[PDB]
């Protein structure tokens, strides 16, 4: 246990990894301040060596690689398949109510993780509560992509505070906007994909 | 040499910490993902940033001259005779620069201030920091800005620098925020104006 004697918050909003002359170094987005070094993804306990690596760090998410369990979340899952697509949805998000029906037609080679978030506020919080709080999951996964989660029967001893916990990882672990599909080698996609079945294939 | 570079990747890295602990300064992601152990430097004033002090400079200071910007090459007018320079960013139509102005006048003895025009407000304010900029007669810029007249300040024959305000783009991207911005003698640097400007402008 080491005392972390100062800290300096720098004005830094940006890091590039540039790799030139057998180097790979750390550049700040107006290009005032240039790092020399290693960079190591404390999340995933290791050194990123090499650009694949930070190209991997850019473009994908591990969640078990990191030590998160999506299935500790706000989490109803469609699907049986073997491989595993993480989808994070708002109850409301109609675009999301269209990917989970896409999704339906694939569940034969997938199984669909669709992780409830209330990032359009208001009444998203009341019903991934009602979510959260129902009494049987059986009919939560209709209920979610219906828009039907208001009339779920809720467990007697279920009061959440209003910072969702999904939410809150979510934010935390960078996850931006939804729908936000994770493809079962990592890959995310900001929004719907164009075609899902092909997007998921690699 | 001079080498090119095969490959560049935008990290997810929002912010970065200088964090002490057992004799070395790392440097840690925003939200704690990425610790990056080595070396950094100032690019614009070409040193290394070696102890927690010089961490906290950056972090509190600005230092044009060390950085190679000369403001009186920006859309500056200047104000004072004092041997101390003092810098402020100001928009032509912000009721608070201007107060900060007003207030700059009784200091004059001790200071030089270089009113930096920046239209962050955009809109009228656009017309009128161009207006000082092709004002051919600069003597009557400092009064005109601070009078809030500068509309009728004769323009020179050809003279209109665009939509996109040099001045402003070069404030955006050295990272000042917000108007008025006051850089002291020492650099130090206050995000809107001072409590009491006459004590916050002597070395701290």
């Amino acid at each position: 246990a080491a005392k972390i004697e100062d800290i300096v918050e720098l004005p830094i909003k940006g890091v590039r990894a540039v790799q030139s002359d057998g180097q790979i170094m750390f550049l700040s987005e107006n290009g005032r301040f240039v790092i020399s070094g290693q960079i190591y993804d404390l999340w995933s306990k290791k050194p990123l060596n090499t650009m694949s690596q930070m190209r991997d760090v850019a473009e994908r998410i591990h969640f078990k690689s990191m030590g998160m369990d999506v299935d500790t979340l706000n989490t109803v899952s469609m699907g049986r398949g073997d491989k595993e697509v993480v989808v994070f949805v708002d109850p409301r998000c109609a675009v999301c109510h269209q990917l989970m029906g896409d999704a339906k037609s694939l569940v034969d080679d997938y199984t669909f993780k669709f992780i409830v978030i209330p990032a359009l506020g208001a009444e998203s919080n009341r019903l991934a509560k009602n979510l959260y709080c129902a009494k049987d999951k059986t009919h939560a996964l209709d209920a979610l992509m219906n828009n039907t989660l208001g009339s779920l029967p809720s467990k007697e001893t279920c009061d959440p505070g209003q910072y969702d916990q999904t939410l809150l990882t979510a934010h935390f672990i960078g996850i931006e906007g939804v729908p936000f599909v994770v493809a079962p080698d990592g890959r995310v996609s900001k929004g719907r994909p164009k075609n899902l079945k092909s997007w998921l294939e690699s």
